[PDB]
DNA sequence: CGCTGCGTTTTTTTTTTCATGTGCCGGTCTCACACGTGCCTGGAGACTAGTAAGCGCTTCTAGTGGCGGTTAAAACGCGGTAGACAGCG
């Protein structure tokens, strides 16, 4: 029973659940609690997390600022 | 393997029909406005009379300046933070 590191907990589950605009931090977060495991503050660190993927450009932004909007995977 | 574009399949947006409720015209029937008539009460006349109120005069209050002094209170401005407003699901 662990959280693996932020990308490594958000790359499984954004990857179950195809979508045109992509998956939007309310879905994702939804999903860790539903099969995963978890304490809390998870929502604030999911944040910080697609912000480091946002920058650096490992997952993308469809339309939105911060840890508004909707963020997909690589390619 | 990774990309790249380019025909595909879908989505978004446009244009044209289309089925809907609108308010628009012109003929029938109803009971409500308007008239009227006749009776009765409440307004008018007029004069009486008694008292309220308005004007001037008497006083004296309580309202309007005005004079500085000290202080508490406004002013102003700078600095940052949390709350207002938009945008996403
Ligand atoms: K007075």
């Amino acid at each position: 029973t662990d959280h693996p590191k932020y990308s490594d907990m958000i790359v499984a589950a954004i990857q179950a659940e195809k979508n045109r605009a992509g998956s939007s931090r309310q879905s994702i977060q939804k999903y860790i609690k539903s099969h995963y495991k978890v304490g809390e503050n998870a929502d604030s660190q999911i944040k910080l997390s697609i912000k480091r993927l946002v920058t650096t450009g490992v997952l993308k932004q469809t339309k939105g600022v911060g840890a508004s909007g909707s963020f997909r995977l690589a390619k």
